[PDB]
């Protein structure tokens, strides 16, 4: 899974940055077809942003993507 993950996480990085954003967490929202609120997707964000950065690494990235339908 963790491979198709790393395919997954270059698609989701628009950016580039090498993470996960807020913004392009929204977006991953979508694209996994989860129905979350403006809020809610914020609120799923920081539960996923352990170490409270404002970002979801790569490591995170792999546990979000299990924790998130």
């Amino acid at each position: 899974s963790e491979e198709e993950l790393s395919e997954c996480f270059r698609i989701f990085d628009k950016d580039g940055n090498g993470f996960i954003d807020r913004e392009e967490f929204g977006d991953i929202i979508r694209l996994t077809g989860e129905q979350l609120t403006d809020e809610d997707v914020d609120e799923i964000f920081g539960d996923s942003d352990t170490d409270k950065n404002g970002r979801i690494d790569f490591d995170e990235f792999l546990k979000m993507m299990e924790n998130v339908q």
